[PDB]
């Protein structure tokens, strides 16, 4: 239960600092479902961009380090575990991931991990990121774990909403 214990430690330290953090990616799907559905390669977090130093301080306090700087976030390691961290920026009434559908970082805790309520990115934000992935790697060539996590997110949001979101993504990035 290494990752669950680590998620709880990170969120405890963030709560103490009044620092909201959103679980993202595959763990966000499992958190919203309230069920662990597979083994996860890492823990994805969305953090307030202007408070990055506070997240880095949590990482250091837990004995980890920032490992890799990305174009739109950073990777950290704590022990044998990887954190894939991306910023969200204040947009008047909420934090938002750049270019994501509005509502990407809801204020209420909408998931549960091992009995703990947790903030997590919205289904629309979760699914939106798979759309970027489809432009990168053809979906027919996706690892089955991604195919399965995608279809689970789409079952949870519903086919109607997913079709409309996909169409909006195509219109956004049409050239
Ligand atoms: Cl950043
Ligand atoms: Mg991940
Ligand atoms: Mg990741
Ligand atoms: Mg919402």
């Amino acid at each position: 239960t290494t990752q669950v214990t680590l998620i709880h430690k990170i969120l405890a330290a963030a709560d103490e600092r009044n620092l909201p953090l959103w679980i993202g990616g595959g763990w966000a799907i499992d958190a919203r479902l309230g069920r662990v559905t597979r083994k996860h390669d890492d823990i994805d977090l969305t953090f307030p961009g202007e408070r990055r130093g506070e997240l880095e301080a949590i990482v250091e306090m837990l004995g980890g380090r920032v490992m890799e700087e990305l174009d739109y976030g950073f990777l950290a390691e704590i022990g044998d575990e990887l954190l894939d961290c991306e910023p969200a920026w204040w947009a008047d009434e909420a934090y938002e991931i750049a270019e994501a559908p509005q509502g990407s970082c809801p204020e209420a805790a909408e998931g549960v991990i091992a009995g703990r309520p947790v903030r997590c990115n919205s289904w629309e934000a979760i699914i939106w990121d798979y759309f970027y992935y489809a432009d990168e790697v053809p979906p027919v060539d996706w690892p089955t774990k991604h195919i399965e996590s995608y279809r689970l997110a789409c079952t949870s949001l519903g086919a109607e909403k997913v079709e409309v979101l996909r169409a909006a993504f195509r219109s956004r990035y049409a050239a």
